[PDB]
């Protein structure tokens, strides 16, 4: 709830995605807990506009940290991926996709029911 009502200053988000970095270091299942509190809505947004502003190392160095933590427990990633396909957030279904996924998990029927961008149909 901080990061998300505070999604565009810059200290919170990089002090909070260190906090959550330093939990989910402390403990792994504070990840399911985090995605159930829908985190997918910071990750996803503060990775999308990190990579269309200025890129920061250190920043998305983190932001891929806690990423790569919470990618684990690939239930989770599909759920990730479910959410990510619920909005037109093309790129972070191609970084899952690329990760791993499945469309088969419809989600082709899914992504032509919510009048969808035809590049997350291809």
């Amino acid at each position: 709830s901080s990061l998300y009502r505070f999604k565009d200053v810059a200290e919170i988000q990089t002090k909070g995605f260190q906090t959550i970095l330093a939990i989910l270091k402390l403990s792994a299942s504070f990840s399911k807990l985090l995605v159930h509190h829908s985190f997918d809505l910071v990750i996803f947004h503060q990775m999308s506009s990190n990579i269309m502003e200025q890129k920061d190392q250190q920043f998305l160095n983190l932001c891929c940290k806690c990423f790569a933590k919470v990618a684990m427990d690939d239930y989770l990633k599909n759920v990730m991926l479910e959410r990510a396909c619920d909005q037109n957030n093309s790129i972070m279904v191609e970084c899952l996709l690329l990760l791993g996924a499945d469309a088969n998990q419809s989600l082709i029927c899914q992504v032509c029911e919510k009048e969808s961008s035809p590049k997350l149909v291809e």
